[PDB]
RNA sequence: CACCCGUGCAAAAAUGCAGGGGUCUAAAACUGAGCGGAUAACCUC
RNA sequence: AUAGAGAGGUGAUCCG
């Protein structure tokens, strides 16, 4: 269940020295200081509108009741008593540390000094989360540019201007000429038609053509170094690269500007023309406000998407206040779409113009409160009794073409302003945001939303912590290398602006004559009907993902692996399966899937042979085959993203512990060194000769491995691991070779229980293929033998090569025990 | 059906009841996840 | 000269 303390409004419980501070929820993510406690003595800080009050205060707990929404009573634990409770021989009361014991080093890196409080560590961890998510969504981008090859993108740095790169053409060193020849080969690929916004430009003659060679190199280099910086841990001045993007060479800035300006120029030029009808009608019904200001407000409402960020579902509000009314009838379907939207502005302006005060009641009652529906019903009730006359007037203002059309050929505009208050061009947006947009040209669909939303959340959290620290009187002055975060408010605004217009995709150019072959190969076809299948397969949203992150001919072969297809169809609900079968073949639920899996695997041209039903049949078959293939590839890529997180964390924590004084060894040649440094064990003659003892458990470097049980399990697993196996596992995960060779690695599978099993079977088979020609250790040989015998992923083998993540117990258990892996498909623990 | 911590009852190294964790994990809370199911709309093939 | 289908924007709709 949700935390009762958060229901009462206790946002956070900070600790500063011998004092503990409690905060409440303000507007949005802002925080308001409420109470301060000094050893059972308390003095409230917010008096104008308290969110909660303390009833009984003891050294080991604080009791609250809350005043807003449901009066829910709750108890909060004193942060100063953490790790200092009963059975600990009554230790002193002190400020807590993070589980990795990296709080002193992390604070000394981002700030100049150690701090006696726990506010700064949360800001540092949010920055770490930003880097973590950038690693995931950057390693996927380079994979897209690697896939089209059917190396260069590694070790590509931003201190090499294209004026220098061209000199490499006649260079006598073969290792450099091969690097240049890789670039020459890359730009001639027809698959560069995909990711159009990053490599193609529009010009009059008008048609789309490739950019110049200079601009293409800048895009590849910028994305290339983003991966290298966000996966490796650079040494020297290069480690602050993302936070010092103002120092880039002129070529990289110009390409970023040109890429960023295209959508902002498209949208901002059509605003008046595309929305003229709505503006005039809204100004007719809202004539009390000046037209010049009023049209500016509508820019905030729709173009900037401000009306959806208010903290509650305005969609639900409108749905609940338009209950059972005649103007919403289907007989006005030609108006209903606009009637809702013009009602939405009437809704949005209310909580800003006049009734801004009482939006707090709605945003707080919902939080303190499933039974949350009646809150919407009550709130929607007042909405009608006030806005009935207003929205009914709009309901007839839109009536008839006499206004829905006369609003266009009137051709009257204010036209007086100099195009101000719009979305900013490239000259005003910071370089950090412009690099995010370039990264999003290569991701697809939900990934864009995930990345942008996560970035917005983390930056907002950083801003809230900074404001709290300003209120408390603490020092926040970042080090000179990290001045990037001082203006976090500015970077938040640009990302919120970006989320409004980012297209979540990049539409391909009008050169689909080349995509004909790929679209035919994805079905294994290779007259007249062929062009129809090509036209339908292309422009299907699920085909865009398949041809970017996969190879068309390889995808068809994996459709022949029956268990992989059968598992995907089981995830589709029973109602949907019935719909497909009704269209695909004009019975038992289980048997319906079996017949469907037979047809999707053996799809041929002959299967595609009045005419209306046959046209509809082929549309269903294409939609089904692409849907199944999209689901399997998406899940495998997302699972592989979980391990790039783990390896990024390993390579970051290695350097973090290096500064703390713990000897770690060279992480490159053996990736299990970090977990050996934490447990205080050292390799000797290639094996761990130190047996288990309770003394080593107590002297562990971090709190995770002070668990007596889990030290033994990890130590037992390290003995079974091998250096080469872990290195090849690292190489496979970061370059996504497990998905690149889905053609071979999935051939002999027997049963797929979840996407965890399917993913780890692909990696283990790849490891078998890689080491079949070389000597292996006895444990690896036993694991390979078990894999061959059972034809399913060996559970013990997973615990072997996932050992470099052992220093973080939670991450180790999540990435080695099935069921604890995915939060959407929970399962029982197996340890 | 993950990890850590506090508290109370039972126990010699541990069990249970009840809580907290933006400082545990992709993981604090407020717009139930939408990843499936298509309609009139301006414009495109 | 005329007739296809997916796109920024909203109803539909099932899921725990
Ligand atoms: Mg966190």
């Amino acid at each position: 269940t949700k935390s009762m303390a958060k229901a009462a409004g206790v946002k956070s419980v900070f600790a500063v020295g011998n004092t503990v501070y409690m905060t409440s929820f303000g507007r949005g993510n802002d925080a308001v200081l409420e109470q301060k406690i000094v050893d059972t003595s308390h003095e409230p800080l917010n008096i104008d509108d308290p969110a909660y009050q303390l009833n009984v205060v003891t050294m080991n707990g604080y009791s609250v009741t809350g005043h807003r929404g449901e009066t829910v009573s709750a108890v909060t634990d004193n942060p100063l008593r953490r790790f200092n409770g009963r059975k600990k021989d009554e230790p002193e009361q002190s400020v807590p540390t993070d589980m990795l014991c990296l709080k002193p080093t992390l604070e000394k890196k981002f700030f100049g000094k150690e701090f006696d409080d726990n506010i700064h560590i949360q800001l540092i961890y949010n920055i770490l989360d930003i880097e973590k998510i950038l690693a995931v969504y950057s390693t996927n981008a380079i994979y897209a540019l690697n896939n089209m090859s059917a190396d260069f993108f590694m070790k590509r740095t931003t201190d090499e201007t294209f004026d220098d790169f061209e000199k490499k053409k006649e260079s006598t060193n073969s290792r450099e000429k091969a690097d240049f020849d890789a670039f020459e080969k890359f730009i001639g690929n027809y698959r560069l038609a995909y990711f159009a916004d990053a490599f193609y430009v529009n010009k009059k003659n008008a048609k789309n053509v490739l950019r110049e060679d200079k601009e293409l190199y800048s895009v590849l280099t910028l994305i290339g170094k983003l991966r290298h910086w966000c996966v490796h841990s650079e040494e020297g001045r290069a480690e602050f690269w993302l936070y010092k993007l103002d120092e880039l060479k002129d070529d990289f800035k110009n390409v970023l500007d040109v890429v960023y300006n295209r959508p902002v120029e498209e949208i901002n030029n059509r605003f008046i023309e595309n929305n003229k009808v709505n503006i005039q009608i809204l100004g007719s019904v809202y004539k009390n406000t000046d037209i010049a200001e009023l049209v500016r407000s509508y820019y905030e409402f729709l173009i900037t998407k401000k009306y959806k960020n208010m903290g509650f579902s305005i969609k639900k509000l409108r749905e609940s206040m338009l209950e059972g009314k005649g103007y919403a009838d289907k007989e006005y379907d030609s108006v209903r779409n606009k009637l809702y939207q013009m009602t939405d502005f009437i809704l949005y302006t209310g909580y800003i113009n006049e009734d801004s005060d009482r939006a707090d009641d709605l945003v707080n009652t919902l939080r303190s409160s499933d039974d949350k529906t009646t809150v919407y019903c009550k709130e929607a009730d007042y909405l009608w009794k006030k806005y009935r006359e207003s929205i009914r007037e709009v309901a007839d203002a839109l009536d008839g073409d006499n206004i829905k059309k006369l609003s266009k050929s009137n051709i009257e505009i204010q036209e007086d302003k100099l195009r101000k208050c719009f979305i900013s061009y490239a000259d005003s947006v910071s370089e950090f945001t412009k690099l995010i947009y370039l990264l999003t040209r290569f991701l697809s669909g939900k990934e864009i939303n995930d990345l942008v939303t996560t970035l917005i959340n983390k930056f907002d959290n950083i801003r809230s912590f900074l404001e709290i620290m300003d209120e408390l009187g603490l020092d926040r002055t970042f080090t000179a290398e990290y001045s990037f975060f001082e203006g976090s408010t500015k970077y938040l605004a640009e990302l919120v602006e970006l989320n409004s217009f980012v297209k979540s995709c990049s539409f391909d150019i009008n050169a689909k004559r080349t995509m004909y072959r790929d679209a035919l190969d994805i079905l294994g076809i290779e007259n007249g009907l062929r062009n129809f299948i090509a036209s339908n397969v292309i422009d299907s949203n699920r085909f865009k993902y398949l041809v970017r992150y996969g190879n068309p001919k390889k995808i068809r072969e994996t459709a022949k692996c029956k268990p992989a297809v059968r598992f995907v169809l089981n995830e589709i609900p029973d109602a949907q399966i019935e719909r497909y079968y009704e269209a695909c073949c004009p019975c038992s639920a289980n048997k319906r899937r079996e017949k469907l899996a037979d047809m999707i695997a053996e799809i041929k041209f002959e299967n595609f042979s009045s005419e209306a039903e046959i046209k509809r049949k082929n549309q269903a078959i294409i939609r089904l085959y692409l849907t199944v293939m999209y689901i399997m590839l998406k899940n495998l890529v997302n699972v592989n993203a979980r391990y790039v997180i783990a390896f990024h964390c390993v390579e970051r924590d290695t350097k973090l512990y290096a500064e703390s004084g713990l000897e770690v060894g060279n992480i490159e040649k053996n990736k299990t060194n970090l977990t050996m440094a934490v447990m205080g064990v050292k390799l000797e003659n290639g094996i761990i000769k130190t047996e288990f003892d309770k003394s080593f458990a107590e002297n562990a470097a971090n709190r995770y491995l002070r668990n007596a049980r889990w030290y033994k399990l990890i130590l037992d697993n390290l003995k079974k691991s091998e250096r080469a196996v872990v290195n090849e596992f690292r190489n496979t995960v970061c370059h996504l070779n497990a998905i690149r060779n889905i053609n071979i690695n999935i051939k002999e599978i027997k049963e797929v229980e979840n996407y965890f099993a399917l993913y780890h079977y692909l990696i283990q088979k790849h490891l078998e293929n890689r080491f079949a020609d070389k000597k292996v250790e006895r444990d690896t040989g036993d694991f390979i033998s078990k894999l061959e015998e059972h034809k399913t992923y060996c559970k013990d083998f997973v615990k072997a090569y996932c050992t470099p993540f052992g220093y973080n117990l939670v991450r180790y258990k999540n990435l080695t025990i099935d069921g604890l892996f995915d939060k959407n498909y929970p399962g029982k623990d197996d340890s």
